[PDB]
């Protein structure tokens, strides 16, 4: 059918779902939209709305019912900076700097971030208890059937610049946080990984009806960045935070 033409500014590949964010590349956008509460029951813990609500669906196919607590999912600017600071006085230096994200290089501040926990009275707020057993598990292998990945791995630490934690889990949309998982990807891996794929030699993920989905790296422009798609298909489009877009087509 038709095609049809999306003119975008440089400064949008700092918007959207496949945002790579850490140490090297860092928020540049402060402008979240569409935060809602995460759930009745805990109120003063945001994210986004689409996020909420597949955070939703995992909880109800997995039964999750009230064993799992979002501890920590949308931190504004001075949230993540007095949490910084006071991680310095409680915990030192070394700790600080591997186990929390400095000011605006926090996933946290995106409102695609959460910090998962089992419900307890006892829960640590910079180490909340998410096992690799139970019910906690069961979310962790469903996540990506969601949209979600784990993303700080144990064996990605030199890569992520973070330590290994359990329990924070990001949102990337799927199929992107399917892909991560069938490769081991870390989101930094997937960030380089997708490059290799530009409009005229798309990767190809499909399951099984289903769809077909295509997913493609733009390079931004230094202006306006022209993509075409077709009238034809639902599509998305997010920057990566550094250099350009990943286009995910619905075929
Ligand atoms: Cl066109
Ligand atoms: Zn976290």
């Amino acid at each position: 059918g038709m095609m049809k033409t999306i003119e975008l500014e440089k400064e949008e590949i700092y918007c959207g779902n496949l945002l790579l964010v850490n140490k090297n590349y860092p928020l540049r956008d402060n402008n979240v939209k569409g935060l809602v509460p995460a759930d009745i029951r805990f109120p003063n813990i945001l994210m986004k709305r689409d996020v909420a609500n597949v955070l939703q669906l995992i909880f109800e196919k997995i039964s999750a019912g009230n064993s799992i607590v979002p501890v920590s999912g949308y931190r504004s600017l001075e949230e993540q900076t007095a949490i910084y600071d006071g991680s310095l006085k409680d915990n030192g230096e070394d700790f600080t700097r591997k186990y929390v994200a400095l000011p605006n290089h926090s996933e946290h501040q995106t409102g695609l971030a959460i910090d998962l926990g089992l419900n307890k009275k006892d829960i640590d707020f910079i180490r909340p208890d998410f096992p690799y057993d139970g019910i906690c598990d069961e979310f962790r292998r469903a996540a990506p059937d969601y949209g979600f990945t784990q993303r700080y791995a144990r064996d990605k630490e030199e890569i992520t610049g973070i330590s290994h934690e359990p329990w924070h889990f990001r949102y990337v949309g799927y199929p992107h946080s399917k892909i991560m998982q069938e490769n081991g990807f870390s989101l930094e891996e997937y960030t380089q990984f997708i490059k290799a794929y530009l409009e005229d030699n798309k990767y190809l993920f499909e399951q099984a009806h289903r769809a077909e989905i295509e997913i493609y790296y733009v390079p931004a422009k230094d202006d306006k960045t022209l993509i075409k798609i077709p009238e034809n298909c639902v599509y998305q489009i997010s920057g990566n935070n550094i250099d350009g877009f990943v286009v995910t087509i619905w075929r």
